[PDB]
């Protein structure tokens, strides 16, 4: 169903030409790890605009359960990415890639407009928990991809205002501009 966001993208995102919903792929991934901070797993949320117009999303919670779901047959984690949320995401994404640091491990998946590339695998050793998202908006979505500071800081303000608790950084590193935002 992935093919259904991809051919009728408004539909789930928002207006793929003025900005609008180049910026809710943001707002969704980042409302994602606001869920595992509401539960109580997460503290701190980092916000990246790379170089190139794509997006990192970084949290200290759980990371994604990398267990094989009985009844698709892959990672938990392939089936929240690939099954209809952040799904969305990943189908209006040219590249995403999931990093999740869970149990001393370090898994990754690389997906080309929400398809796996491969399986959830392995990649290192990690002390810290959570769960990180990359992602390269699809240029056959979106045109004119270009994040704005102001919009993300100001939806960032809206998260750490109404969830007092939490550490949010935006990074802009075709600026260096960044900001810790916590009320
Ligand atoms: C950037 C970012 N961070 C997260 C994120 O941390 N989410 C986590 N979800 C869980 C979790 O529920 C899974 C099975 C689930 C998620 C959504 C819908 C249905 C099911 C279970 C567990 C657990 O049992 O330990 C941990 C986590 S962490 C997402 Cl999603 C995104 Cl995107």
């Amino acid at each position: 169903g992935l093919d259904a966001v991809r051919k009728r993208p408004g539909m789930y995102i928002g207006d793929t030409d003025d900005g609008t919903g180049l910026h809710h792929m943001v707002f969704e991934v980042v409302d994602n790890s606001i869920d595992e901070a509401l539960a109580g797993y997460c503290s701190e949320i980092s916000i990246t605009i790379h170089t190139d117009e794509s997006i990192t999303v970084r949290d200290n919670g759980r990371g994604i359960p990398v267990d094989i779901h009985k009844e698709e047959g892959v990672s938990a984690a392939e089936v929240i990415m690939t099954v209809l949320g952040v799904s969305v995401v990943n189908a209006l994404s040219h590249e995403l890639r999931l990093t999740i640091r869970r149990h001393n491990k370090v898994w990754e998946q690389v997906y080309h407009h929400g398809v796996p590339q491969f399986p959830l695998r392995e990649v290192g050793e990690t002390d810290g928990s959570g769960t990180e998202v990359h992602f390269k908006p699809s240029p056959e979505t979106f045109s004119n991809i270009h994040f704005s500071w102001d919009i993300l800081a100001k939806r960032i303000r809206e998260l750490s205002f109404l969830n007092s608790g939490v550490g949010i950084l935006l990074r802009d590193e075709r600026t260096g501009k960044e900001e810790l935002f916590k009320y």
